[PDB]
């Protein structure tokens, strides 16, 4: 229960590696090279929860000029996208440790890093292109539809896009293509967006 939250180290990159392998199925992980661009290039754009000694979850991020130019994009070239003076954050990925999912550790970092990037001077909105969990259940309901599926009390039925709500996150729409091995989502990724100004 002692966590701590620092910027990660390069070499914290063996650890971020073993985190993304088991935070996601082969076809959903990014390169090993990825995680080495962001710890190396970006450190003060990612955030790393250890556990005496041990990391067991990370946030991480990038500033990219505007949302638009996600589009028809997919997540392979989202890295070139990064520019040091981008007016928005596009958070890149919420990973925690599995054996530590549901105990609200994400929910702490998911806030603190907005927190956090509501006070990077310049920074004016903050985004995520996130995916849902549990479509193969609801197709062949067109995904356009689904991921505005509340139930009866207004919660989003998808875990994945709850998770975002819940911390203020509008969903914009999706962006097909995104993914090209997601193939339980037909590629398609899901924008996400966050006012940051109250904060
Ligand atoms: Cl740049």
């Amino acid at each position: 229960n002692y966590y701590n939250l620092r910027h990660p180290k390069i070499e914290d990159l063996r650890d971020l590696i073993a985190l993304e392998t088991l935070c996601w199925s082969e076809n959903l992980q990014v390169d090993n090279e990825e995680i080495y661009r962001r710890i190396f290039k970006i450190p003060q754009g990612q955030f790393i929860l250890e556990l005496e000694d041990k990391i067991v979850g990370a946030i991480y991020s990038q500033r990219i000029d505007n949302p638009q130019l996600l589009d028809n994009k997919t997540c392979t070239q989202v890295p070139l996208l990064h520019t040091e003076s981008g007016v928005v954050v596009q958070l890149l990925a919420v990973n925690i440790l599995p054996e530590l999912q549901n105990q609200g550790l994400g929910d702490r970092l998911l806030e603190f890093m907005l927190q956090y990037c509501a006070q990077i001077s310049g920074v004016e909105k903050v985004v995520a292109v996130t995916l849902c969990r549990n479509y193969p259940d609801y197709s062949p309901m067109p995904m356009a539809e689904y991921i505005h599926q509340k139930n009866e009390s207004g919660l989003l039925v998808d875990p994945l896009l709850r998770f975002h709500q819940i911390h203020g996150a509008k969903i914009e729409k999706l962006l097909p293509g995104y993914r090209p091995k997601d193939w339980e989502n037909q590629t398609c990724g899901v924008l996400v967006s966050y006012d940051i100004q109250h904060r």
